[PDB]
Parts: structure tokens; C-alpha cells; sequence
């Protein structure tokens, strides 16, 4: 397969994905009810643009990706449909982006967000402008450059996202395993438990799981975890750890321990216990990385 049409290409979660598949080398169409800026910058970048939804739009395409569920009203997708062309939701085609590149997925119930903003801005002080997905959305500090660029895909892994369990990641972190989203598994937490173990099984042996044992219920399911495996957390017996908590303003200061290495002094510009481990997370990512410390420093502090 080899060129993918996007139903609402103007759409904010899609653009970016189609931007990314034209950095891959594919080949990319879509429509959209009106030309935008946005459809403007893919169609420089390579994409064909269609106005307006009509069904010989979807002609040639390989694959189809829609905004939200297959509304079989468009015609495009009822054209794609009849001729068994797969029709996938945008989350998925998300989700596989990450086969592409060296993947970081940043999992947990909170703090999905502002770690996989820490850890981007970690990775781009260190040079490596990373692509990264907060919100559904793709994103990378360098404007001119097309999404995907870098080697990095740094993202958000949502346990009550359809695609949950189809990251490929290189790298997973697991902040914490809260009940939010229970019904998304039949309204057990035994079986939310036993979904984020899976998603750390889809790491490959050469993989790392970044496991934070503050948490209760990450350190239950720690022993079952067959893959390399980094603790993080405030808790004394963490292979990375905080010690010397302060602040002076806004600010909080903390000494890093990490094993093989001296304590590194640290400072992220955000207050809280829960920012001191949103910035752990990052410390254990960007050391297994071999990125430096003047950089793991920068990025964090930094960071607006
Ligand atoms: C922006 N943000 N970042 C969060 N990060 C993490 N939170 C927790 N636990 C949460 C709840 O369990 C927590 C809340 C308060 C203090 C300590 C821990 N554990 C983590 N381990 N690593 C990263 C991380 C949490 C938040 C909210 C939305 C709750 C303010
Ligand atoms: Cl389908």
C-alpha cells in the first residue's frame, strides 16, 4: 500500500499525520469543504488536495483515513467501502507512526501530557528535534521542517484508546495506574491492570520500561514485567530517585540519583510532587538515551 487518502485532511489531528506519511515517502491525498493555510503547507510538502468530498477522490488511494467513526454518508468513504479499500479511524494511523521511528510512548492515567512535554524539550536542548503527540496532535519545535523529521516520536499512550495495545514503542513509561477509565475495560480494574502488563509485553527484549514505584499498583505489576526495566519515584529503594526537594519561587529544585552516576542538580519551573516525577520520567529517557547532562539541565529547566 502506498498512497493514503485523508477524508477532512484539514482537520487539526490530520494534518499532521499526513504530514508525517509525506516524510515517510508516501504517497498522500485528501479533501477538506475548504482550502486552508493548512492544506496549502501539505500540498508544498507533496500532498494532492482534493475540495469538497466527492467519490472519485478516494480513486487510487490504497487506505482511507476518516476524522472520527466511518460515517457512511461521504461519499468518498462509501466509494472506499464498496471496493473493500480499508477505511481506519485517525488514532490508528497515529498509532503506527511509531513503527517508523525510535518510539517513546508515555503512558499512565495522569501526567501523559506535561512528561511528554519535558521529554521533548529534554531531546530537542539535546539537539534532536523530536516530533511528539500530546492531545492527538503532532508536534515539533522547528516550524520549516516537516513532521517526522527526527529520528524520535515521542507520544501519549492512552489505556482507553482503541490503539492502546498497537504501539510499537522502543521505549514505555508508566506514570501511574489510576481507575478513570474502567469502562473501558467492563468496569473491572483487575483487567485495566492486566492491559497496561500487555502494553508493556509489546515493548521488544532489547526495549526498556520506565516504571514509576511510587505509584501502588505499577510496583504490584512490576514482577510480571519481562522486558529491561528502570523505577523512578521519591520511594528510597528507586533506581532513579529525588532527594533534597526545594523551592525557591516557582521553581523546585532537586538533586537526581541515578545508578553509575554522580547526583545531578536539577531545577523544573513548575511546582509540585508530581512535576518532580514528571521530570524523573525524563531523566531516566534521556539518560538511557546517552544524552548529556548539560542538556538533560537546559531542557528541564527550560521549560515553560
Ligand atoms: C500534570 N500532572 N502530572 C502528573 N504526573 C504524575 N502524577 C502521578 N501521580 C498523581 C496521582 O496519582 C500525583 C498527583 C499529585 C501528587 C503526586 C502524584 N504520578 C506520576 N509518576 N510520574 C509522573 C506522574 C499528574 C498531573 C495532574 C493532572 C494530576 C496534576
Ligand atoms: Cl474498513
Amino acid at each position: 500500500h502506498r498512497r493514503i487518502h485523508f477524508v477532512g485532511i484539514g482537520g487539526a489531528g490530520m494534518c499532521g499525520i499526513a504530514e508525517v506519511l509525506l516524510n515517510l515517502g508516501y504517497e498522500v491525498s485528501g479533501s477538506d469543504l475548504k482550502a486552508s493555510a493548512v492544506t496549502e503547507r501539505l500540498e508544498k510538502f507533496g500532498a494532492q488536495i482534493f475540495i469538497g468530498h466527492q467519490a472519485e477522490n478516494a480513486d487510487g488511494a490504497d487506505v482511507l483515513v476518516v476524522s472520527s467513526a466511518i460515517n457512511r454518508a461521504n461519499p468518498e468513504v462509501a466509494s472506499a467501502l464498496e471496493r473493500r479499500i480499508p477505511v481506519v479511524p485517525r488514532a490508528e494511523m497515529l498509532a503506527e507512526l511509531m513503527r517508523y521511528r525510535h518510539g517513546i510512548a508515555v503512558a499512565g492515567t495522569h501526567g501523559k501530557t506535561t512528561t511528554t512535554s519535558l521529554i521533548a524539550s529534554v531531546f530537542a536542548a539535546g539537539g534532536l528535534d523530536p516530533t511528539f503527540v500530546i492531545g492527538g496532535r503532532l508536534n515539533a519545535a522547528g516550524t520549516n521542517a516537516q513532521l517526522g523529521a527526527s529520528r524520535y516520536l515521542v507520544a501519549e499512550a492512552d489505556e482507553s484508546d482503541a490503539s492502546f495495545l498497537h504501539l510499537q514503542p522502543m521505549v514505555a513509561v508508566v506514570t501511574n495506574i489510576d481507575a478513570d477509565h474502567m469502562a473501558t475495560y467492563g468496569g473491572d480494574f483487575n483487567k485495566l491492570k492486566k492491559t497496561f502488563v500487555e502494553f508493556l509485553h509489546n515493548l521488544p527484549f532489547y526495549g526498556l520500561a520506565v516504571m514509576c514505584v511510587d505509584d501502588p499498583v505499577v510496583r504490584e505489576i512490576l514482577p510480571q514485567i519481562a522486558r529491561p526495566t528502570v523505577t523512578y519515584g521519591l520511594s528510597e529503594d528507586a533506581d532513579v530517585r529525588a532527594i533534597n526537594i526545594r523551592q525557591e519561587g516557582m521553581r523546585t529544585w532537586f538533586t537526581v540519583l541515578r545508578p553509575e552516576r554522580e547526583p545531578l542538580d536539577v531545577s523544573v519551573n513548575m511546582p509540585g510532587l508530581h512535576n518532580v516525577l514528571n521530570s524523573l520520567a525524563t531523566i531516566v529517557i534521556a539518560t538511557d538515551e546517552g544524552i548529556s547532562d548539560e542538556a538533560i539541565v537546559q531542557g528541564l529547566s527550560g521549560f515553560q
